[PDB]
């Protein structure tokens, strides 16, 4: 993925557990060569998955748990490293936000013009709840979507209850979630 | 499950959408031959599954969204229908309360001779985080655990974020939840 993402992980790790750690992880994930990530340059997803795996081992935490925290972080990190106005333009409620998210990523993608955004379709089951459809060219990131989702809860002082009901990894067509919100 | 599980479902639906809706929902579950649920009486689990499945059709929500709801509602309903004090006795805080859960359901089991209760194990990540291990003889109730915890959050004036990191029905040994709390 574009190196913003890996910068993102490096800085979450760095803020939380120090630099020492980041570097072991960066070494473990087999990436010591690279001296910094280039925010607007593209990488092989490999780079991102190995980072996550290293992080797990060094930190002794489930990969899934790091994805979840990473999803939460990103929401704050984007609003702060040059995308806060774009974020805000995507709306000021969670449901509105989730409808604008493909357009959000579309705006982004005309700058990062090699972007492989995900797709998100909402089916509202009420004014407090929906089925969310997560469609992706990649595997493994559902847990990120949950962190992401709780992060947007914070941003909007909204309380979000989230549960996966369908699973790409098992060969189903895409990930689906049921979401209850304040 | 024991009848009060079912009275509680009935109660919720009825309070939230009236008795015609509820009647309808009963009929659809193929339980017209039942004028009332007997709280302290053991029913086949089918009754409960059927009722949820039937209530998904009639309200146009997924089961899983209802289970989240039911999970929330259970917490209030029990404090009002004869288990207020057993609840208090379980603790003044969420972590504490979950730690006590196997102990609470044991106490319930005195009274409920053939109870088949869940088993909850807590690993404490931090003063404000836990891994919840949820183990069960039954399938499909993880969404409820999620609702349950939100109700507990409400009870103890505590904001909570629950993320399920592992899933009994893709073949994993048991549901594991990552949790973060005030
Ligand atoms: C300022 C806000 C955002 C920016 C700049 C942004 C940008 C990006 C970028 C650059 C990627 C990597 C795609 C690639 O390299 O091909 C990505 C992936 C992703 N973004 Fe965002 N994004 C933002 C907000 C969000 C939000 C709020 C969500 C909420 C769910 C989200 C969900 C995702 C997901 C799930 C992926 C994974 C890629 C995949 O599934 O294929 N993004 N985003
Ligand atoms: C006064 C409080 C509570 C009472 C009296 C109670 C009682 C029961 C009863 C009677 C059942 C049905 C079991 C059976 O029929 O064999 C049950 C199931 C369950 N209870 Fe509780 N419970 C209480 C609080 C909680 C809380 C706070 C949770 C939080 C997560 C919880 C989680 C569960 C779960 C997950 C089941 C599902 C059954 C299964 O997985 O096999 N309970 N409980």
């Amino acid at each position: 993925m574009y190196g913003l993402v890996n910068k993102a992980i490096q800085d979450m790790i760095s803020k939380h557990h120090g630099e020492d750690t980041w570097e072991a992880i960066k070494q473990k994930a087999g990436l010591e060569d690279i001296d910094f990530f280039v925010g607007m340059e593209a990488y092989s997803d490999d780079v991102t998955y190995h980072l996550v795996g290293a992080a797990s081992e060094v930190l002794g935490k489930p990969a899934e748990e790091l994805l979840i925290a990473f999803g939460e972080y990103w929401v704050t990190y984007t609003s702060e490293e040059g995308y806060g106005e774009l974020l805000a333009s995507a709306g000021d409620s969670l449901p509105e936000f989730m409808e604008n998210l493909d357009n959000l990523h579309a705006r982004v993608g005309l700058s990062f013009p090699q972007l492989r955004p995900p797709a998100f379709e909402c089916q509202h089951t009420s004014s407090k709840s929906m089925e969310l459809h997560y469609q992706s060219t990649r595997a493994g990131l559902a847990p990120m979507v949950l962190g992401l989702l709780h992060g947007l809860g914070k941003r909007f002082q909204t309380k979000v209850e989230v549960t996966q009901t369908a699973f790409r990894e098992t060969g189903e067509d895409h990930d689906i979630f049921s979401i209850k919100y304040e």
